[PDB]
């Protein structure tokens, strides 16, 4: 969940 969530933060930021 931390790995997939990492990509999201990279998407917005």
């Amino acid at each position: 969940f931390k790995r997939i969530v990492q990509r999201i933060k990279d998407f917005l930021r």
